[PDB]
């Protein structure tokens, strides 16, 4: 329903293998948005054309402040364009490599915004594949936003890498990995080798530094359970002592 002539393309916000994301303004309304270009030939070469298709379908039915809005899409069809919400303060990934670690208040707040978004998703029966700090954007007020459309093994659950079936408990594993990385600065199972990262995840083999406190250790230990059934619910995470005592955002 749209065209490339409807937008003024600004600076590249980020470069990727499948394409790039540029800052853009719709001419008729002066609306600042994010425009993500994707070459069709590359989507076919990897066969993710249908997965991208389904993920766009799922994303459209989602309306939440902690989830990056998807306005629309179109093609020429030399490339595929996605009309995205613009998040000014960039990714959590860069914020993480700028501050090395996150304090317990900033961490718990991010986890709360994530849990709320995921609780909204689980209510609409939509699950998330894997959550990366790279795919976590920040709004103008600094609010966290999910933007991978996902509906490196560093963030993949053990049941998902072992080939076993997976459910909604995947997202809670991701919260455990993210909460750790926020406090420590690196994923619990980070490594120089794929094959080795595989082992540390399957064994749930990780250790806590000295500065990470109890309650933080407690929540992460409960989220990073090998058996998915042992993992808590998002309602329980939001009511966790360590979260409620440091989170600046309500449920």
């Amino acid at each position: 329903q749209w065209a490339l002539e409807d937008f003024e393309i600004g600076r590249p916000l980020g470069k990727g293998k499948f394409g790039n994301v540029y800052l853009a303004r719709e001419k008729q309304s002066k609306f600042i948005l994010a425009l993500k270009v994707l070459f069709k030939a590359q989507l076919e070469k990897a066969g993710v054309e249908h997965q991208l298709r389904r993920e766009v379908e799922i994303q459209s039915h989602l309306r939440h402040p902690n989830i990056l809005r998807l306005y629309g899409y179109f093609h020429d069809a030399t490339r595929v364009y996605l009309i995205l919400e613009y998040a000014p303060l960039g990714t959590v990934y860069r914020e993480l490599q700028k501050l090395s670690k996150f304090d317990e208040q900033r961490t718990a707040t991010y986890i709360t915004e994530l849990a709320n978004a995921l609780s909204y998703c689980h209510s609409k029966r939509v699950i998330h594949r894997d959550i990366k700090p790279e795919n976590l954007l920040l709004g103008s007020a600094g609010e966290l936003k999910i933007a991978d459309f996902g509906w490196t093994l560093d963030y993949l659950p053990p049941e998902m890498i072992e080939g076993r079936m997976h459910d909604e408990k995947v997202d809670l594993w991701s919260l455990g990995v993210l909460c750790y990385e926020f406090l420590v600065g690196k994923p619990p199972f980070e490594a120089n080798t794929y094959q080795e990262t595989y082992k540390r995840i399957s064994r749930v083999e990780f250790t806590f530094p000295d500065f990470v406190t109890e309650g933080a250790r407690d929540l992460i230990s409960r989220l990073l359970k090998h058996n998915p059934s042992q993992r808590p619910m998002l309602r329980e995470v939001l009511e966790h002592p360590w979260i409620t005592a440091n989170s600046s955002k309500p449920s």
